[PDB]
């Protein structure tokens, strides 16, 4: 069904490990949850009120409020189970498991996209601003400063008073991981011809952060594949929705830029993080000749994949939105990670 992402060096066995932050070592007592496990279980438990509120007002679901209560109860219980017995529910837990358990409880109860209304609203608002935001980057004369502005836009989108205001209020550099000078140096040779980008959120993120950047790549002669979730997870953009957005924004051009080398791919993913050892054949086919792999957002690029080694150049770019993640990295809440590995 699924296959390894082609830019992972083979053998991936005993080399690729998706999850970045370990919670347990083999020598730890197997019958007692560890401190990191308790910490991270608590992160997920602390998400329950927001997910319950969103679920309960999902009017597309009959008797959403009762179902949302059952979600909050069932997921809270699974999490307390894991604190008492790390081997329960398919543990010991890692970030992928905790994410997946949350999605399963919701989906079993018949929820399919509790964020759909808000996603649609945020996409609509962003689409109205696309020409304005793109104009501002197009106005910048120097190609390297333009890149920097687009990179700041990716970070701002990944948190978003306005999107453009947020571009100007990022934490000051140096960033916690700051490889932008190196990346800019290579970008100005125009040496990349095949970019693959694992996208994250709907709304400003995909439309005002990612898409202008993608457009700049196209303009500089690169092919760009945008890889998105198959299934809804939180407010993350799915392949289906991104196809609709592109149709909406497009002489089939994006503000005078041809999109014949812009491809939208279903990654096969259904979480807010990603295990790159299991991606769709569609994506594997479209990524078999990639020479830049970009992984966006804290879930896909930081909590997973931050230290993943690729056969080609790779960039992990995202804003830090968990204190526990900031702690792990020795950075600030809202710190920016721009981690670039050449060769
Ligand atoms: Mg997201
Ligand atoms: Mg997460």
């Amino acid at each position: 069904e699924m296959v390894p992402f082609p830019q992972l060096p083979m053998p991936i066995e005993n080399n690729y490990r998706a999850c970045t932050i370990p919670y347990r070592f083999p020598s730890d007592d197997p019958k007692k949850a560890t401190p990191n496990e308790i910490s991270w279980i608590n992160v997920f438990a602390n998400s329950i009120p927001s997910f319950k509120k969103r679920a309960e007002s999902d009017i597309t679901v009959p008797d959403a409020p009762a179902r949302a209560e059952k979600f909050a109860e069932r997921y809270a219980g699974i999490l307390e189970d894991l604190k008492k017995d790390p081997e329960s529910h398919g543990g010991p837990p890692d970030g992928i498991l905790l994410c997946r358990l949350r999605e399963q409880v919701l989906r079993e109860l018949g929820f399919r996209d509790i964020f759909k209304k808000v996603k649609d609203e945020e996409n609509a608002k962003a689409i109205s601003l696309f020409p304005q935001v793109v104009s501002l980057s197009d106005a910048i004369e120097d190609d390297g400063k333009r890149l920097e502005n687009l990179v700041r836009g990716i970070f701002a989108g990944n948190i978003f008073m306005s999107f453009l205001a947020s571009c100007q209020n990022l934490v000051p550099r140096p960033w916690v991981i700051d490889d932008l000078e190196n990346f800019q140096a290579k970008w100005i040779n125009k040496s990349w011809k095949k970019a693959v980008i694992f996208v994250d959120n709907s709304g400003a993120d995909i439309i005002l952060g990612i898409l202008p950047f993608a457009r700049e790549l196209l303009r500089r002669g690169a092919q760009v594949v945008l890889a998105a979730n198959e299934l809804p997870s939180i407010n993350d953009i799915t392949c289906t929705e991104l196809t609709e957005i592109l149709s909406q924004l497009k002489n089939g051009q994006l503000l005078g830029v041809d999109t014949s080398k812009l491809l939208i791919a279903n990654s096969g993913n259904d979480l807010p993080v990603i295990d790159l050892s299991r991606v769709s054949q569609e994506l594997a086919y479209l990524s078999s000749d990639a020479d830049l792999v970009i992984v966006e957002g804290m879930g896909r690029g930081i909590e997973t994949n931050l230290y993943a080694q690729f056969k080609c150049d790779s960039l992990k770019i995202g804003m830090v939105k968990h204190l526990e993640v900031a702690e792990f990295l020795g950075g600030r809440l809202y710190d920016c990670v721009f981690k670039f590995n050449e060769v």
